DNA sequence: GGGGGAAGGACCA
DNA sequence: CCTGGTCCTTCCCCC
């Protein structure tokens, strides 16, 4: 929940209930949920099986870690993080006058994928199915969303990032870390016709601190694309998503470096703010009362042992509320994928239809990266939202709709006979490649 | 006990 | 009446 606070939690679930209290969907997150109490026990059982001088083990380990971690702790770099607000929605805004001061969502009655900070005032939220979204407010107008639109403004901010940390991150078409450190240093020296700008005595010159060039930054992207952006000052990543959000939207946050800001920020942060702790990791740990980052801290001696050596790892890293200081080169394409709901098909001859149309899609889209890759699974959910989902791999590589649809076609013929004198009844499917060639 | 491969999940925009 | 990616943790089965 990020954006609008203040809200009606009241009759805005009591609503979001109505339309659901008996929905086949309900069914299966209500199941799902079973899971995750059940998943519960496991950790309290083999918690009890804990004994006093195991956790006084536990520690001295963990301590030592937290030492050195301690000792490397980098405070030279400033790392900001850029991240837009309401962005699909703000871009259609943008782009449609008529819309200006109405609430919208840029999605499809059955799901929004954001919303606009107006509607948002209703309780609408991406994520949120469009059906339920005109319940909390009528008068919600959906467009259907436009990648190729938001491409396009992505690039536009980014040829502003260029210019300050042009060997940025860009983690979504709407999000980028940045790395000012270097800026910053030849910044101090510019002189102010450097650094003044017009305003669409009415213009303006930005000063030479970080929490100066966000500013500026900030406002290059506001009058180039009309678009706003919050941004989060910090001394590495974890902590600058966390402040990106902090004064959203059109706004900014700084963490400054030292080891107490950071644990001044730290200290009461609800555990479920962090950028990958979720709905799950939150009632688990929660369960073990686990709420703020300083309970996280305190709690490490218990967490390293009841956890898997990764996940502690994570936990302790922010509990000492460190992160990462360097941005990664590119990266790499790990998977494709292409997968589309629809009403229910319980008929065979057509399940394999749209696997072939489902594989071209895909070949194509592979085709404009001309990448070739060995492995491929279908995904498929049910008419119960329970969803199996199966792999396969080839030794040479494939690459094409055919070829790629000679697997998926064998991959679903085992499902279809498995389940067989039954058809699958069907809302999702989907396909995927994976695997990669590198060098050699 | 590794590691490559399939089945499932968590969490992210 | 609920919509492309990564990166884990468990089994598996090869060695
Ligand atoms: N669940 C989703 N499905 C599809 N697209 C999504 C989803 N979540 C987010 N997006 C897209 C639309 C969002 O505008 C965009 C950026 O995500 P995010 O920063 O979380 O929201 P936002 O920028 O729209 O609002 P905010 O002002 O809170 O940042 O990514
Ligand atoms: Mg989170």
């Amino acid at each position: 929940k990020a954006g609008m606070e203040g809200l009606d939690k009241e009759k805005i679930n009591k609503i979001i209930m109505e339309a659901t209290k008996g929905s086949r969907f309900y069914g299966n997150e209500l199941k799902k949920e079973k899971q995750v109490n059940q998943r519960i026990e496991n950790m309290m059982q083999q918690k009890a099986q804990i004994t006093s001088q195991q956790l006084r083990k536990a520690q001295l380990q963990v301590d030592r870690f937290a030492m050195e971690l301690e000792q490397s702790r980098n405070l030279s770099n400033t790392i900001v993080h850029i991240d837009m607000d309401a962005f699909y929605a703000a871009v259609e805004m943008r782009d449609n006058p008529e819309l200006k001061d109405k609430p919208i969502a840029v999605g499809s009655m059955s799901m929004l994928s954001t919303s606009n900070y107006h509607a948002r005032r209703f309780g609408v939220r991406a994520a949120m199915p469009g059906f339920i979204a005109k319940r909390l407010c009528p008068q919600l107008i959906i467009v259907p969303p436009n990648f190729d639109k938001y491409r396009a403004v992505s690039k536009e901010v980014k040829e502003i990032l260029a210019d300050y940390d042009p060997n940025f991150m860009a983690m979504s078409l709407d999000e980028a870390y940045l790395n000012i450190t270097k800026h910053l240093e030849e910044r101090q020296n510019w002189p102010e016709d450097k650094r003044r700008y017009f305003i669409k005595q009415n213009s303006v010159v930005f000063g030479t601190s970080a929490q100066e060039v966000v500013k500026e930054i900030r406002f290059r992207i506001e009058q180039k694309t009309t678009l706003t952006a919050s941004a989060g000052i910090a001394p590495n990543t974890m902590l600058a998503k966390v402040c990106s959000d902090k004064n959203k939207p059109n706004g900014q946050y700084q963490i400054l470096p030292n080891r107490q800001a950071v644990m001044d920020f730290i200290k009461d942060l609800p555990i479920r703010k962090v950028s990958g702790i979720g709905k799950v990791t939150e009632k688990m740990l929660k369960a073990l009362g686990i709420i703020t980052c300083t309970e996280l801290y305190q709690q490490r001696a218990l967490l390293s042992l009841l956890f898997s050596e990764t996940s502690w790892h994570y936990f302790l890293h922010i509990s000492l509320g460190l992160g990462s200081t360097h941005l990664t080169r590119d990266g790499e394409r790990k998977s494709m994928s292409v997968e589309r709901t629809f009403s229910e098909i319980n008929k065979a001859e057509e399940q394999y239809s749209l696997c072939q149309e489902l594989c071209s899609e895909l070949a194509q889209d592979l085709q404009k990266e001309r990448l070739k890759g060995r492995t491929v699974t279908i995904k498929l959910k049910n008419v119960n939202f329970e969803v199996k989902t199966r792999a396969s791999t080839v030794s040479s590589v494939v690459s094409t709709a055919e070829e790629i649809f000679a697997i998926a076609k064998e991959l679903l013929k085992t499902e279809i006979d498995a389940d067989f004198p039954h058809p699958l009844r069907l809302r999702l499917m989907g396909v995927r490649i994976s695997s990669f060639p590198n060098e050699e």
